[PDB]
């Protein structure tokens, strides 16, 4: 059994084994850190059934979870947040706070999405680049989505830039293992002052919410709005800032599309879709332990073994999506759902939110800048290391 994560062939592509398991042996076994195993599943139809089995479970505290890391093994022993919880709970915390990512509150969002877009564009124009070029992470794709969900929670507007290092800090690179987690449990250590005044005096925003409806009336404690706020933050938006740089290097990549986007931003939408996933930024979260016995294809997984879904390869299955390893945002869009936000119960609880951030920034980005380019050759982008999730650490441009 091979070693898992895979690496990724090349800084954007998906790893090389994939294609090949999905061809010749769609359900097998890899070899994690530990040494333990876990079935690898690559197919679409075989990656939706692991995400919607109710022989499944998602507790870590189960033998046989596939921990992928050292420390996440340690993060395993923490209380869980619906994030990794099974039903009836799942659903008992999370619709805590599915409020602000119903397909209609993020329609009304809209407007706010665009001003901190707009906002962002005209603060980065300004600063110019006359002197040489800009990052578009920090100056852009960064702060894009963290200010949103910031704001979104409940921090106030003065702090939004600290608080957006920081976070960064959090899942960047170069940081040391103690520089990250002294971030980390900065952000814990606001979140719970956040809590404390909110308690007191109520406003029109998430932690609010948890306060007035779930703390106060003694359905869940302070600590646990401050880990549901938490999870709300560091869940999606290292994977966002990762999206919204790819998908810049990917319409440099194709100019033809990007003349296209360029010529009509009402095809944003769809950009953002073939994006989604060609670009799986969050390949590792469709996981769980077998609770009993289940087939899934020519296999058994007995009771206590763990699975790993690829939904990043799943968004490559041929048999579902035509070539696949073409990105076209053009592209004739099959019954099956594409699935960069996951699947079932689980499904990205900001998946609208997400996408409608992207299809701002992509119906928006050009029009700001129509000659925004990357400052350096396409070859030399600075990518994530190859075995983690696909992404971007800084992107030169110029406009
Ligand atoms: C383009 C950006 C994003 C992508 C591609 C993405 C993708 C995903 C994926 C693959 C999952 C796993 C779903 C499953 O278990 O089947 C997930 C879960 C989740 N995401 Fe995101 N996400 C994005 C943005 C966000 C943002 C902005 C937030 C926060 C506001 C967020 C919050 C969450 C949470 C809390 C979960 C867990 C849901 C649950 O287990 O019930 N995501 N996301």
């Amino acid at each position: 059994a091979p070693s898992f994560p895979f690496s990724r062939a090349s800084g954007p592509e998906p790893p090389a084994e994939f294609a090949k398991l999905r061809a010749t042996n769609p359900v097998s076994q890899v070899k994690l850190f530990d040494g333990s195993l876990a079935w690898l599943v690559t197919k679409h139809k075989d990656v939706c059934f692991v995400a919607t089995s109710e022989k499944l479970s998602k507790v870590r505290t189960r033998q046989g979870f596939p921990e992928l890391s050292a420390s996440g093994k340690q993060a395993a022993k923490a209380k869980p947040t619906f994030v990794d919880m099974d039903p009836p709970e799942h659903m008992h915390q999370r619709s805590m706070v599915e409020p602000t990512f119903t397909p209609e509150a993020v329609k009304n969002l809209q407007p706010y999405i665009q001003r901190t877009v707009d906002d962002l564009l005209e603060q980065m124009k300004q600063k110019g680049c006359a002197n040489g070029p800009v990052d578009l992470v920090k100056e852009f794709a960064l702060p894009v989505p963290s200010y949103i969900i910031y704001t979104l929670l409940g921090v106030p507007f003065n702090d939004l830039e600290y608080l957006t290092q920081q976070n960064a800090i959090r899942t960047n690179g170069s940081s040391t293992a103690r520089e990250a987690s002294a971030a980390n449990q900065e952000l814990l250590d606001y979140l719970a002052i956040l809590v404390e005044q909110r308690l007191v005096e109520p406003k029109d925003d998430i932690i609010s919410k948890l306060c007035t409806e779930q703390v106060k009336p003694g359905n869940i404690d302070k600590s646990d709005a401050v880990q549901i706020a938490f999870l709300l933050l560091v869940a999606g938006n290292a994977t966002m800032v990762n999206m919204i740089a790819l998908g810049v290097a990917t319409l440099a990549q194709h100019p033809d599309q990007l003349a296209q986007l360029k010529a009509n931003p009402s095809l944003a939408p769809q950009f953002v879709e073939e994006l989604c996933r060609y670009h799986t930024a969050s390949a590792l979260a469709i996981k769980r332990t077998a609770k009993e016995d289940v087939m899934i294809g020519d296999k058994l997984v007995r009771a206590n073994e763990g699975i790993i879904a690829s939904n990043q390869s799943a968004n490559r299955d041929e048999e579902v999506f035509e070539n696949p390893d073409e990105f076209n945002m053009n592209r004739k869009w099959p019954p099956q759902d594409p699935l960069g936000f996951g699947f079932g119960d689980h499904r990205c609880i900001a998946e609208h939110l997400a996408k409608a951030e992207l299809t701002t920034v992509f119906s928006t980005l050009y029009q700001k800048f129509p000659d925004l380019k990357v400052a350096v050759p396409l070859g030399k982008i600075n990518y994530t290391p190859l075995n983690r999730d696909v992404g971007i650490v800084d992107l030169p441009v110029i406009f």
